[PDB]
DNA sequence: TTTTTTTTTTTTTTT
């Protein structure tokens, strides 16, 4: 075991032997730029350093001599081989191994041994491991030969990725398995980080493991620096070594030898061993000691073999490194300087690869021109290889390139494209070739195979086949290869970035140099953007340092700005003088600014040589080192041969490609024309148009389609989108009749369409609607919910690979829609994006940003898409020029609109004013008649046309016909072969296309949509508020539709569908499929079979926003699946809309609004489930409620709005206005009446209505029933309307029907379940059950006698309202009916023992406090899903606070963290709550919306999501009080139905919450009774039946309350006549699912997370004495609650803080802990001290700002540690921005909302001092209010007098809230300055008042005795007698609490 | 024998 170094001693370490083994079989593979090679000759180095003599064969043709040199070779001593065939190389191999001779023989990359056959055969062809059996034919031979020799071999090679393979890692290597066995070592080299000099990338931080070892133990690994010009840093070793191993001290930074310091820091402990190498060998050898005739006869033998080798292979196979004059670095220009110098060598290798990728736009093509350009300026010859099929002949001369005397293929096949580069590099003819996008490299058999074949990485072998091969003949030929490749991503990968490069790693190694080009910024001419501000990265380096970057501009029509640099890189060098904005050289101003700069050495290029060569000099760290007639002999012999084995036009100069010419289409838009540069659309590219929902990409689409017609050639349209109208197309200008249309079922169809039609040559222009919508068959087939990720992209990049050559050669222009998505989560730039991948980006030669930017109005109607289209990428001419138009619905772009705008300002019209003029002659008055003369002269047209164009434009225009019609019908015939009857058809004669259109159940409506209805097989999106009439619109439809024996299926996703309603709307409950889903995936799984079975005519589905994920189900609510839901709807749309054109099944989607936080454009309106609806709809709907419509006191109608907002059926944005009765629906027949009134149809003489004569009804209400009774009449009027007013009017087998429902249906209950779907006539947990509210009004109010089961219920109002009461009241009902309750305190505020005077099971009553918002509604889930809780109500949603809130700072902005919390739970709850009929309450708080100016600033908390998922949503209010003269006992309350789902809403319900009771359930019998005429009132006196029941409200009350038989049958009667919804082992499967589920809420979130309220301890009202007697009786409770919030406010010198001192006191007084938050800035000590406080011991903050405040407020909440915190004055809560607008506020809030579950959990009181601004108000907005468990008004009413001095402030204080005890009892004492509240002052007074105290006149006695005159002596002889004072304090409390 | 290609929003906030 002979070993020698690696030059790495960590290596030398982990190889356990020292080095690597003499005689063996080295291998050493790893990633391109590794540093593979560089170890190496490391190795080589450390062996020529001991005598020895190496062998290197640079099989990979990229050997740097003058590197080697640099990492220590011996250049002159070292043998370099740059072999021709891998067979040569190793045959060389074999003889240097024979000879003895060479010590050590290297082989860079065995992945370049390329067999003989397969370098004498194509590239393409099946050599398949042949390269491998070379291998292992090698290695039988090599390892004998080397053993004898003692010779070492290593073996170089690259990484490759088998396809497909998942056990551990896809990694290889090349050669077969061979070299692995035989090696002795195999090694893992990496690059694993950067060694930087802070800014410079210096060095590759590097590990290199074993990973075979037969010398020593394997997997030992070396990690390293290799610093680039250097090598490895051997000494750095050393260093880490040293330390490690205790032989170098180290003290922090300073590193010790001996004793004596070396060096701070490693990098100086490096610097001085380089110094002392006597001190490096010492330190060397113990490390190692620690962790581990003769040479003539070489040289006889050296020379016998070199000569041999030579012999046999020719002149120069093999020689000395130092004289090889091939090896020799050889750069060109970049055309960028910055780059030049970037690259370190001063430009690109000659006889190498180089890889340049980046962006789509990047400025790939445009960098390889410009060192073309610089390459053909120094006479070489350049070939293009425009594999793109999109290089711009014309553009390429304007970047300097020879066009005739440049070669440019357009080859069909990769293999081609690599074949002529290969049989150009062998002529060694071109000096340079270049090709456009390895992307584009498409193997023959993937073009000859379908697109959706799997060619998996058929590409890269291919590639890694052409760089086997290119390398050799590249060097030898000193021809430079450039390829440029596109950036892809692959998916899922979560390690640093996704980026990559197509056609394998093959490049990668193979590349000399690799460049990540950039587009970064723009460069502006002010308006106009001009150029591509560019930078460039090194990222592959061989040729000097790496990483180095370039950042330059490109001018468009001008390339790169080459002297812009040198101006730069002159003025950083001082070679250019910069004073200010003057540049000068030598003195001689030069410019003024960079532009002058710039245009000078332009103009002197004498003094920009002389300039660019001395900057060169200064920043190259790498400087450059007969005759043409055997080139043009050879060029036109491999001309010639490309020729004669590819065909004709197979290679030509591009001077003369006729195929290759910009020929251009019009757009349909002169501004848009313009805009582009060249006039239009390029013939045989690809061109990407997208945009909004609505924008107008359709449109254009077809305007281009037009004006091609037009011109006579042939389109095929792809309506992949499945909503393309036949009719508008006509309108646009299409010729209906000659234009092929396809509805494809798969995007994999849709493009091997394409595919067919370009190859054809047939077709001149396909359009794609819709990427979006090219689904994968994969997708098609698999369901809805399986991820397919990207499978869509991968069909792209297939697909255009395909695609751009059968185009180019055919000249067939093709247009692809498509959609914008967002890409979450993405904080730079624009979250916009394109689907199907980057792929077509970069294959696109024009990309089009269309946009609809205002209104074209004619006055009211909307009439056009103000319209505006960005030129986003542009191969053609100049991108980002802007077109801004008109797109007038029913007619397109008003083409001659633009033409007028113009010339006008052209000044090729005249305008003087309003008149336009034309030569003179007026033309017309106004824009509008400019437009409709020019329609009327186009001779005019066209020549004001023209003449615009030549003056705007900056790139203009430049047997027969029978040879297409006989390959359009033989590709017509093709298609239909392949894909059935009707794939593919002229649009004119498509059946399935025809807009059949349906009733919405509203005329007005049908009138707006403009085609009568809604579209048949479309999708059509109707979003609006919460109760606006979605749902109920929809039923209507299906009504207006069973009602034509159509079949209607509904999914219920939102969970609230009533059956009963339903019918009452017109819809046959019997007949109507109804599905209540799961999951949205279920959901859509059952659309996807309703609409393959064509069996259903329409389906509806109720909330999108409902259409909740599986994984979010399954997972917690707060687990983020951001947009989870979008990428479910995007699938969806891409399934559905094929299968419902093909079953003409039309979907509507109800959806919801939300907001989106923070945009200060337009309006923060949305829908769910992401933009994909919004493009695949054909109708988007905006219904709205806009008014009521009253019966006087009644409210009936829902006043009803409704927008198109999106159309494809005919004109947009036209509006229908019209009423929603409540238990009847829409007025059909009333509209019908307005528009028969509107139209003259109708006749109207005041009030009465007439028709032809004949009256029909006074009044509009009886114009209705008239109308409704002769429906004959009706029909004659709505037809007769519908032909004024519609600008777009309508157009053995019902057996195969119900065959293919009941086989779906049947197919939906075997995937889903039971009763997954079935008629809504017979769903049994769909009914309608209701429970008491525990107010029978509002029972009454309700409609359906309570609130519904399974369903979600709101109650909001404001704080002290009764929302909790009546929650409670619900609760006591349904545990009255034998219903368990769960009770979410989320409020952290409910009484136990309160809850028992209302009725309800304390012990019974599950109750949660929970901690997060979060955990309160997943308890909600479990609830739910265990169906064990009947009714579950949560208390507060306004403290759901979310997880990151609570554990965040209160001043941390989580902007609607809440809400999306909120929409999630909903989402999942509805669900898990019908299905558990399980009867979910929320209640919630009152916040106002600052700065609106409409109707109310009232709204709810938890955002929007709550307000629609409710069925029934509750105002409630305290209106009044209810008294018993003095005393208030009871809140006069009103609750107003603001939602129902349930029952017609808006009814209210008005009655009495007396405290300590609840609701006076029998009181508000008692009034119904009355009213009902079921009670007789004769006065005072109430009776029944005649008999009398009580004089007085009061006692018609406990009367009835004392017979309940008598009240059940008034209750019941009392029903019967007011509502219009009436009600319509099985316990111990409850409490066995309930302890369960008990049990799980335990197990998941903690002990008492849930339990009983009877048994909750941190439940308890403890009370703490607030320092006055008569206040704390006036509590009720006899004080202050431990763990709530309390406000008091009052005056300023009320006594607030003195009376918030005084708790303290009696808190400090009972061993309690108080901190006080001096907020005011206006604490006492001294005062404290006086008032009984513990100075010593209270704890004081003075916070600067209000979020400090609250968080200490919280922090000492949180520690439980303090029992009782103040805050002195939320008013001086000053939130942070404020000192750096109801900010104030909404940190209130968030406080609140944090604040008082800390509190609960910490029994911690918090008391908020706040003051005054009856328009008397707080602080810190309403939040406070309610979270409080006391309010306080505190007042000074008047003076306490010593007689002239004031001595103290007479104070009350009023309880204004009460959580705790019966509110509004006063508080009247004394609050003597520098001693406080007057205890005994009090206890005098209550005493006197309870008869306690005697008082005759101004004595007061006790018991007889006299205990003082005046109320002055009373006191102060009690505070004189504690004992007798003790004894009536707890006499007086027995009383009065 | 040698990769293949993105995927899609998310929800108010509070005198
Ligand atoms: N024919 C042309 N005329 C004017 N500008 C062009 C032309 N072709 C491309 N450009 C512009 O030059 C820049 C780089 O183009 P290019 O190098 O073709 O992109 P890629 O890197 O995708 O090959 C882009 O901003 C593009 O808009
Ligand atoms: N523990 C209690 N003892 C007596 N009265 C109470 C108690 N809690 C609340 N009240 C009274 O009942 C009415 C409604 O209280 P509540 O429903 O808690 O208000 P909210 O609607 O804010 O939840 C109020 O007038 C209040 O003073
Ligand atoms: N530093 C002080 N020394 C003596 N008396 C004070 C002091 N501060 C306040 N007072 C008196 O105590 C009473 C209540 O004060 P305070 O509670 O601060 O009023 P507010 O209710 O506005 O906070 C007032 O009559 C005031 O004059
Ligand atoms: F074509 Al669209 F929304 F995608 F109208
Ligand atoms: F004394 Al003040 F609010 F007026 F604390
Ligand atoms: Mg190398
Ligand atoms: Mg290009
Ligand atoms: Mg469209
Ligand atoms: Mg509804
Ligand atoms: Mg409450």
């Amino acid at each position: 075991v002979e070993t020698i170094s690696t030059g790495s001693l960590s290596l030398d370490i982990a190889l356990g032997a020292g080095g690597l083994p003499m005689g063996r079989i080295v291998e050493i593979y790893g990633p391109e730029s590794s540093g593979k090679t560089t170890l190496t000759l490391q190795v080589i180095a450390a062996a020529q350093r001991e005598g020895k003599t190496c062998a290197f064969i640079d099989a990979e043709h990229a050997l740097d001599p003058i590197y080697a040199r640099k990492l220590g070779v011996d250049i002159d001593n070292l043998l370099c081989s740059q072999p021709d065939t891998g067979e040569q190389a190793l045959e060389i191999c074999d003889a240097l191994a024979r000879s003895g001779a060479v010590d050590v023989i290297v082989v860079d990359s065995v992945a370049a041994l390329t067999p003989k056959a397969e370098i004498e055969g194509e590239i393409g062809d099946s050599h398949m491991g042949l390269a491998a059996r070379m291998m292992s034919q090698a290695m039988r031979k090599l390892a004998g030969n080397l053993k004898q020799s003692n010779t070492l071999l290593i073996f170089i090679n690259q990484i490759r990725m088998k396809i497909g393979v998942m056990f551990g890692n896809p990694e290889t290597t090349t050669g077969g398995n061979a070299l692995k066995f035989y090696a002795s070592v195999r090694l893992d080299i990496r690059r694993i980080g950067a060694v930087k000099e802070g800014e410079n990338v210096v060095g590759s931080e590097t590990r290199v493991k074993v990973v075979k070892n037969k010398i020593a133990a394997p997997f030992k690994q070396a990690e390293f620096q290799i610093l680039y010009g250097e090598g490895i840093n051997f000494y750095g070793e050393l260093v880490d070594l040293g330390v490690k191993e205790k032989l170098i001290e180290k003290a922090g930074a300073w590193y010790s030898y001996k004793g004596e310091k070396i060096g701070q820091g490693k990098a100086n402990a490096t610097a001085w061993l380089k110094d002392n190498p006597e001190t490096a060998k010492e330190i060397e050898k113990k490390v190692r000691e620690l962790l581990l005739a003769i040479d003539e006869n070489k040289q006889k033998a050296l020379a016998a073999a070199l000569g041999q080798i030579e012999k046999q292979f020719g002149k120069g196979s093999i020689m000395r490194l130092g004289e090889d004059r091939s090896m020799d670095v050889e750069t060109i220009s970049t055309g960028s300087l910055s780059l030049d110098i970037a690259l370190g060598a001063g430009g690109l290798p000659m006889g190498r690869i180089v890889e340049i990728y980046g962006p789509e736009s990047s400025g790939k093509t445009t960098l390889t021109l410009q060192v073309i350009a610089a390459a053909q300026r120094e006479g070489k010859t350049c070939a293009f290889i425009d594999a793109e099929h999109a290089l711009d002949p014309i553009y390429a001369r304007k970047l300097g390139v020879d066009i005739d005397n440049l070669l440019c293929s357009q080859p069909d096949t990769g293999e081609q494209a690599l074949e002529i580069c290969d049989a150009l590099a062998r002529s060694g003819a071109v000096d340079v070739i270049v090709v456009d996008s390895v992307a584009a490299l498409t193997p023959k058999a993937e073009i000859e195979g379908e697109i959706g074949d799997s060619h998996m990485g058929l590409a890269a072998r291919m590639m890694s086949q052409a760089m086997r091969k290119l390398a050799g003949n590249l060097k030898q030929s000193n021809t430079l290869l450039i390829f440029i490749n596109q950036i892809r991503m692959k998916i899922g990968v979560m390690f640093g970035n996704p980026e990559t490069t197509t056609g394998g790693n093959a490049l990668k190694f193979y590349a000399s140099v690799r460049l990540d080009i950039r587009r970064i910024g723009a460069v502006k001419e002010g308006e106009n953007v001009v150029g591509s501000e560019t930078r460039v990265k090194v990222v592959k380096n061989k040729i000097a340092a790496p990483f180095k970057q370039a950042e330059f501009q490109i001018l468009y029509g001008e390339g790169i700005n080459f002297y812009g640099e040198l101006v730069d890189l002159g003025v950083k060098e001082k070679l250019i003088e910069k004073a200010g904005a003057w540049y000068s050289y030598k003195g001689e101003k030069i410019g003024q600014g960079k532009a002058n700069a710039t245009a000078w050495l332009k103009d002197n290029p004498e003094t920009a040589k002389e300039i660019e060569k001395k900057v060169r000099e200064l920043l190259l760290s790498n400087p450059n080192s007969a005759i043409d007639e055997n080139k043009q002999k050879a060029l036109a012999a491999a001309l010639g041969q490309i020729e004669k084995q590819f065909g004709k036009g197979s290679i030509m100069r591009l001077g003369e490609d006729r195929s290759m010419d910009v020929e251009t289409i019009s757009t349909g838009s002169l501004s848009l024309d313009i805009a582009l540069g060249a006039g239009g659309l390029p013939m045989g590219r690809i061109v990407e148009i997208y945009g909004p929902e609505s924008s107008g990409k359709t449109t254009l689409t077809l305007q281009v389609i037009a004006a091609a017609q037009r011109e006579g050639k042939t389109c095929a349209f792809i309506d992949a989108e499945h909503a393309l109208d036949p009719i508008y197309a006509r309108k646009l200008g299409v010729d209906i009749d000659n234009l092929l249309c396809s509805q494809p079922d798969t995007g994999e169809q849709a493009l091997e369409i394409c595919d067919a039609l370009a190859r054809s040559g047939a077709v001149d222009v396909i359009v794609v609607d819709s990427v979006a919508a090219l689904t994968p068959k994969a997708e098609i087939e698999g369901e809805i919910g399986d991820s397919h990720m990207g499978l869509a992209a991968r069909m792209m990049s297939q697909a255009m690979r395909k695609l751009a050559g059968n185009l180019k050669q055919s000249n067939t222009l093709l247009i692809f829609i498509n959609q914008i998505r967002m890409k979450i989560g993405v904080m730079f730039g624009n979250p916009e994006t394109t689907t199907g991948g980057n792929a077509l980006k970069f294959y696109a030669s024009v990309r089009l940003d269309i946009r609809r930017i205002g209104a074209v109005k004619e006055g009211e109607n909307v009439v056009g898409s103000e319209t505006r289209v960005k030129v986003v990428k542009n191969k053609i001419a100049a991108p980002f020029k802007q077109a801004e138009f008109q797109i007038l619905y029913g007619e397109g772009i008003n083409f001659y609109g633009e033409l007028v705008d113009l010339g006008v300002k052209e000044k090729l019209i005249e305008k003087a004013g309003a008149w336009y003029s034309y030569k003179g002659e007026k033309i017309g008055q106004g824009k509008a008649n400019a437009t409709a003369w020019l329609k009327d002269n186009p001779e005019t047209a066209k020549e004001i046309e023209k003449k615009v164009r030549e003056l705007l434009l900056s790139n203009p225009n430049s047997a027969i016909d029978e040879n297409k019609q006989k390959a359009l019908a033989a590709a017509l015939g093709q298609i239909e072969k392949q894909f059935g009857k009707g794939s593919i058809m002229r649009l004119g004669e498509d059946r399935s296309m025809d807009v059949e259109t349906i009733s919405t159940g509203s005329l007005s409506l049908d009138i707006a949509l403009g085609a009568g209805g809604l579209p048949m097989g479309r999708i059509v999106e109707i979003y609006g508020p919460e109760s606006s009439g979605k749902t109920t619109l929809t039923l209507q439809v299906i009504a207006a539709a069973q009602r034509e024996g159509k079949t209607c299926a509904f999914i219920d996703a939102e969970h609230a569908l009533d059956p009963i309603y339903a019918r009452k709307l017109g819809v046959d409950i019997d007949n109507l499929l109804c599905s209540q889903p799961d999951t949205g995936e279920q959901a859509l799984e059952i659309c996807d079979a309703l609409a393959r079975s064509g069996a259903v005519d329409v389906i509806v589905v109720d909330s999108v926003a409902a259409l909740t994920p599986k994984a979010e189900i399954e997972g917690e609510i707060g687990d983020s699946h951001m947009g989870l839901a979008a990428r479910m709807m995007s699938q969806a749309m891409r399934k559905l809309a094929g299968n419902l054109k093909q079953s003409n099944t039309l979907l509507i989607f109800i959806n919801q609004i939300r907001m989106k936080i923070g945009v200060m454009f337009g309006n923060p309106e949305t829908t769910t489930g992401g933009n994909a609806l919004k493009f695949y709809a054909s109708v988007r709907l905006d219904i709205r409620r806009i008014g009521a419509v009253k019966e006087g006191e009644n409210v009936v109608g829902s006043e009803t709005r409704v927008k198109v907002v999106k159309n494809k059926i005919a004109a947009p944005f036209k509006q229908a206005e019209f009423q929603i009765l409540y238990g009847e629906g829409i007025n059909f027949y009333g509209e019908l009446v307005d528009l028969g009134v509107k139209e003259k149809l109708i006749e109207k003489a005041g009030a009465w209505y007439s028709y032809k004569g004949e009256k029909i009804g006074q009044g509009k209400a009886n114009a209705t029933a008239w109308l409704k009774d002769n429906p004959e009449t009706a029909k004659e009027i709505e037809k007769k309307v519908r032909e004024l007013l519609l600008s777009n009017p309508n157009s053995a087998i019902d057996e195969n029907k119900q065959k293919a429902l009941a086989a779906a249906l049947g197919q939906i209950e075997k995937q889903f379940g039971k009763g997954s779907i079935m008629r809504l006539g017979e769903d049994r947990s769909m009914d309608v059950e209701t429970i008491s509210t525990g107010s029978l009004s509002l029972d009454i109010a309700l409609g359906a006698g309570g609130l519904p089961m399974g369903r979600i219920v709101e109650i909001y109002g404001p704080e002290s309202s009764g929302k909790t009461t009546l929650t409670l009241q619900v609760i006591a009902a349904a545990q009255r009916e034998g219903k368990t309750c769960a009770f979410i305190d989320a409020e952290h505020a409910l009484d136990p023992i309160y809850a028992r005077k209302l009725g309800v099971d304390i012990d019974n009553l599950l109750c949660s406090q929970p901690d997060t918002g979060e955990q309160a509604l997943e308890i909600c889930d479990a609830l739910a899903r265990s169906g064990a809780v009947d009714v579950i109500v949560v208390d507060s949603v306004a403290a759901l606070t979310p997880k990151a809130e609570i554990e965040g700072e209160i001043g941390d902005s989580h902007m609607g963290l809440a809400a999306r919390m909120m929409s999630q739970a909903m989402r999942k709850l509805a669900g898990n709550l019908k299905q558990s009929n399980t009867l979910l309450i929320f209640i919630n708080q009152i916040r106002m919306k600052i700065g609106v100016m409409f109707g109310n600033p009232e709204t709810t908390t938890g955002g929007n999501a709550l307000k629609f998922y409710a069925s029934v949503r509750l105002d409630i209010r305290r209106i009044g009080a209810v008294k018993e003269g003095e005393n208030v006992v009871g809140s006069e309350t009103r609750v107003k139905v603001v939602k129902n789902k349930i029952a017609a809403p808006f009814k209210q319900a008005e009655f009495q919450i007396l405290y300590g009771e609840g609701i006076n359930f029998y009181g508000e019998l008692v009034d119904l009774g009355v009213k009902e005429k079921l009670i007789e009132k004769a006065g005072a006196w109430y009776s029944y039946k005649g008999e009398k029941i009580g004089q007085g409200k009061a006692n018609a009350t406990a009367w009835l309350k004392d017979n309940p038989e008598t009240a059940k049958e008034i209750e019941k009667k009392v029903r019967e006549l007011l509502l219009s919804n009436p009600n319509s082992a099985i316990d111990e499967n409850k409490q066995k699912a309930l302890a369960a589920a008990l049990g799980q809420i335990e197990k998941q979130f903690g002990k008492g997370s849930i339990m009983r309220l009877g048994e909750d301890r941190s439940m308890d009202v403890e009370t703490i004495s607030t320092g006055s007697l008569s206040l704390d009786i006036a509590l009720g409770a006899g004080g202050l609650p431990m763990g709530r919030i309390v406000e008091i406010y009052g005056p300023e010198s009320s006594g607030k803080t003195t009376l918030t001192l005084q708790v303290i006191a009696a808190a400090q007084r009972e061993g309690k802990t108080c901190a006080f938050i001096d907020a005011e800035h206006a604490l006492d000590p001294i005062y404290a001290r006086k008032l009984g406080v513990d100075i010593d011991n209270l704890l004081c903050s003075q916070p600067d700002t209000g979020e400090q405040a609250l968080e200490i407020c919280d922090a000492l909440a949180r520690s439980g540690a303090v029992d009782v915190i103040v805050v002195d004055s939320v008013a001086a809560l000053t939130p942070k921005a404020e000192i750096e607008m109801g900010l104030a506020a909404r940190m209130m809030s968030q406080a609140m909302r944090k604040l008082a579950g800390n509190l609960k959990q910490s029994n911690t009181l918090l008391i908020f001092i706040n003051q005054i601004r009856n328009p008397e108000t707080t602080t810190g907005g309403n939040a406070l209010k309610f979270y409080a468990s006391v309010r306080l008004d505190i007042r000074r009413i008047g003076a306490v007098k010593e007689g002239e001095n004031v001595v103290g402030s007479e104070t009350r204080v009023k309880v204004v809230k009460n959580k705790i005890a019966a509110p509004f009892k006063q508080a009247e004492f004394q609050i003597l300055y520098g001693e406080g509240i007057n205890f005994y002052g009090e206890l005098v007074d209550l005493g006197v008042k309870e008869k306690l105290i005697e008082k005759a006149g101004a004595w007061y006695s006790y018991k007889g005795e006299k205990i003082g005159q005046g109320k002055a002596n009373a006191t102060a002889w009690l505070k004189d007698n504690p004992e007798t004072a003790k004894e009536i304090e707890k006499k007086v409390r027995e009383l009065l609490l």
